[PDB]
């Protein structure tokens, strides 16, 4: 059967707090929240890891991910989770089909991880990426030039509907990319027969998005996976 | 000069467990941290609480809030905000803008609210609400059964952008919306001149977004307006 490689991108020079990726969250250095979901799912055929420096590529190893290094190129402000995925099936010809996980998802369980692998395995689906459903309304932005204008992109202002009175709208929370190589090696990220699969909210809070580092570690040790019970 | 009141409502019923906005948030009840902001802003003519439970009403007036006793109608689960904003005018005609203020938005600062009230004095609006910038592609959802797809309804596959390739969405955040009498009688919380408050993302998070209550807890402590 196919190949499934499990790729966490791990660059050495993060935004703000630099080494981002090995810093410790509720005591386990980032990737390792991920990494731990990844190899306890018991789905993929090899769980890589794609950095630059010598200190994620220890921490890699540690919980048990193989290691693939790289120059800076693809680890800059300006590059694209595409640019670096292509970097790495460039040299991995036995991959077929690439889980993109992102570290900055600490919440990631494995039974996620596996239904993913079913809905591919079973349903021959061709990429499918982790998404998120949100109530929140949304108006327009002044255009330049200005003008001074909102309209409710959503909802009807003369009757705003409560939260449990409608499906929200669907958001990639940014956990996972999973896509077949054909695709990849095509420029799209998403494609082909393509599907979503919606997480629960608790575990799609962005780290970057919660803002503090210690709310984030408050929230990973009440909805993360510690690993096996 | 315009009577503008601050308005929070909080029933006792909170779909769940009960007296949430009375429920204490680092220490302080939950309507405490608006109503701070609110006061500390020094731009209301008034500062009401709309509730039914008396409970609640003294909390209220613990923080300085006035207090209006709701009608049970527009206490309920499915009691819209606007027919309790209705409610709560009809017992107050000195009123000409209420400044509806939710206690689920606790990180709520004082520099906001009276930005906002300016806006309303040169613009000249009719209704101005708080609103976030977010960065998330949306995707559609799938219905009407067979081998259905999601689609893209907010970027291109093909060529996804990057943070800076684009500017996000706006999003009401719950914060606070402010509404001339006018409006809200024809039964609009938004209309008239319409504007938007972009607000900072730290004091957008809702409660019920966070989940867990404690989590909520240390963002108002890292985040909020302690008064003084
Ligand atoms: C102005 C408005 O429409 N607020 C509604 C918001 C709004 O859509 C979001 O904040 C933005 O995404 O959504 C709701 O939010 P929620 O139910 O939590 O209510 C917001 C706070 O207002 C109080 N309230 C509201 C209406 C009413 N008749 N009496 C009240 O006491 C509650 O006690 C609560 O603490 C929701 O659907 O869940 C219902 C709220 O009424």
């Amino acid at each position: 059967p196919p190949h499934l490689a499990a790729l966490v991108l791990a660059r050495g020079g993060s935004k703000g707090i630099p080494l981002k990726n090995i810093k410790r969250l509720a005591g386990v250095p980032l990737i390792g929240w991920v990494l731990r979901a990844a190899l306890d799912a018991g789905v993929f055929q090899s769980v890589w890891v794609s950095t630059d420096h010598d200190e994620i590529e220890n921490v890699a190893k540690q919980f048990g991910a193989q290691v693939h290094r790289r120059s800076s190129e693809t680890s800059k402000d300006s590059s694209t989770s595409l640019d670096a995925i292509v970097e790495f099936l460039n040299y991995h010809n036995e991959v077929d089909i690439v889980g993109n996980i992102q570290a900055t998802s600490p919440c990631l369980h494995p039974t996620d991880l596996q239904k993913v692998a079913e809905m591919i395995r079973e349903e021959g689906y061709d990429s499918v990426f982790s998404v998120v459903r949100r109530h929140q309304f949304r108006w327009s932005e002044i255009q330049k030039g200005v003008r001074e204008v909102t309209e409710p992109l959503n909802l009807n202002p003369a009757k705003r509907p409560r939260r449990q009175d409608w499906d929200g709208e669907l958001y990639e929370n940014g956990s996972f990319y999973f896509a077949k190589r054909h695709l990849i090696e095509m420029g799209y990220l998403q494609g082909g027969k393509m599907a979503y699969y919606e997480m629960r909210a608790e575990h799609s809070v962005d780290i970057d998005v919660d803002i503090d580092w210690p709310i984030a570690e408050q929230r990973v040790l009440r909805f993360g996976y510690f690993g096996k019970e």
